[PDB]
This record gives structure tokens, C-alpha cells and sequence, in this order.
């Protein structure tokens, strides 16, 4: 069970690493045993999953006996278990993807607050840490909020999202309009 | 000890799976211990190796604790044995990289002879097997040579080179002018 985090609209790779001879059929599955690409015989086979277009391997790692399932322009949507049958073996990891706005532009005026949300898979209610580049913080799990915001607020803010012992880092840049 | 073949001027990913708390200190060193790179703290070092510039990893895959030696435009100098650290162990990688040739250009005449030859690291003499479109092959073991060209030899000749188990495919395509 290897838990992976992955950020709105970001590539993620999840591993798969086996002990036989450099190579042999393998296969990625969503926990609903939908087949989203594997080889055939040398070659790369995607089922039509709805990551079909985005999905993808390292046709070179295989013969190192790596088998990774790449995913692009990640959606909260395919936050999910994936298995990795590897001949006679099968790996699980469970992908958590997360987003995290900034409800108000970035470019605010002294004294107006800051609305931070969090967008995740119903599966999950995370810790969101943000820091000021002030140093001050602010934690919430869904949705964040600062009410005054100082000219020491400008700047580029740090939003750490935990999960079961992993974290995603979010950066956002304010501007605070004098 | 694992061997990777490599193309010249291609990027080879050698791989590094280590079983500790998803990402902890590791680096890439050449059989002649010096250092390729590290991660430090949580940032990436490099040394002044002469991979320097061509040399990375893949930063967000240490948390699934994979440690990746990428090596871009391939070099047959880079052919060397890597070690990779994984604070406790250590995981032994050999590079072989090579090259192919066709001294003629590609668009020759029928009756022309054609030569290919096989650039290759001091550490090898490898099994050189090229087939014509047309079936035929012609085995070496640095120059190939076939000596008449037939307009049945147009097309797309594949090379398959093999080492230690491990084999690289490479292909040409010939113009046989009329």
C-alpha cells in the first residue's frame, strides 16, 4: 500500500519495481480491475480508461524491471488505488490528489482577508498549514482565511497539505496593494 | 551488478530503489568515487563531474524512495560502472554505451558495398546482427560489411546489438539508387 500525493494539474509517477528476468508482462489496474495500459509483448497497450490520453510508461525501465504509470494533467479525479501486477507479483498505491485556491486574486488591498480552499478527493480531510512570508500561520482543513491582510503579506506564500505522513506543497504569490 | 546499454547521444535513467522512510540521503558516485549527485537536505547537488550538465534525477520519485541517475546526449566515455548509496546500501550499475555506423551515406547504388561499424567502449565486443528489409542478415563484431547492394535493401535495416544478456536495436535506413 504506497500512498503517492499529486497536485492539481501536475504529472505524477507512480512506481513499480519487481524482482524477475529484466522485463515480463505487467500491467496497471484501477481498484475496478480496468486495465489502463500494459505490454503486449514489447509494445505499449492503453485500454480506453478515461486517463487514456494522459497515461503513460517508461518503455525503457522495463528492462531494469520498472514498470511506472505516469500521469499527466492530474485531476482530484483520479485520486484512486492503482495495482501493478508485475508477473507474479502486484503492488498497490493509492494516489491522493489535491488542489488549493485563492478565492480572492492574489492582489488584494491592506486590511482585506485572504480565502484559501482546498479541493480533495472524497477520501480525505488533510492539514493544510500556509504561512505568511512573515513567518504567521494559518491551519485549517478544507478552508483557510486570514483577516487582515498586512504589506507584510506580499510576497510568496508556503501551503503544506499532510496526509497519511506525506505532504504536497502549494506556493502562492500575493500581492498586497497598497 | 546491473548492466544498462545506452545509445549514443540517447539518455539513459539508471534506476535505484532502496527500502528506507520514503527518501533519505543517497548519491551517485563513479567507480572512481567521486560525485555525481546527492540530494542535500532536499535540494539536488551536483558536483563538477563531467556529467555535470547532462546528469539529473528525478526529485519527486525519492519520496516513493527511487533514485534516478538521468544521463542525457550519451557519450560512449560515459560507459563506467555507478554506485548508488541509499544511506544503508548500495546498488552497482553498469553502463555500457554504444554507437553504429554506416560509413557509405544511406542513399548508395545498387552494387555498392556497405559499412557500418560499431562504436563501443574498452570493455567490449559485442554481438553486431543487421538484417536487410529483405530478410538477410549480416553478424560482426565491430565492422559489418555487405557487398552488394540490391535495390532489395532499400528500406529500414535493424541492428541489434547484444551484451551481457542485455541487447540495444538500432536502425537504418538505406536509399538504394537506381
Amino acid at each position: 500500500k504506497k500512498v503517492v500525493l499529486g497536485k492539481k494539474g501536475d504529472t505524477v509517477e507512480l512506481t513499480c519495481t519487481a524482482s524477475q528476468k529484466k522485463s515480463i508482462q505487467f500491467h496497471w489496474k484501477n481498484s475496478n480491475q480496468i486495465k489502463i495500459l500494459g505490454n503486449q509483448g514489447s509494445f505499449l497497450t492503453k485500454g480506453p480508461s478515461k486517463l487514456n490520453d494522459r497515461a503513460d510508461s517508461r518503455r525503457s525501465l522495463w528492462d531494469q524491471g520498472n514498470f511506472p504509470l505516469i500521469i499527466k494533467n492530474l485531476k482530484i479525479e483520479d485520486s484512486d488505488t492503482y495495482i501493478c501486477e508485475v508477473e507474479d507479483q502486484k503492488e498497490e498505491v493509492q494516489l491522493l490528489v489535491f488542489g488549493l485556491t485563492a478565492n480572492s486574486d492574489t492582489h488584494l488591498l491592506q486590511g482585506q482577508s485572504l480565502t484559501l480552499t482546498l479541493e480533495s478527493p472524497p477520501g480525505s480531510s488533510p492539514s493544510v498549514q500556509c504561512r505568511s512570508p512573515r513567518g504567521k500561520n494559518i491551519q485549517g482543513g478544507k478552508t483557510l482565511s486570514v483577516s487582515q491582510l498586512e504589506l507584510q503579506d506580499s510576497g510568496t506564500w508556503t501551503c503544506t497539505v499532510l496526509q497519511n505522513q506525506k505532504k504536497v506543497e502549494f506556493k502562492i504569490d500575493i500581492v498586497v496593494l497598497a
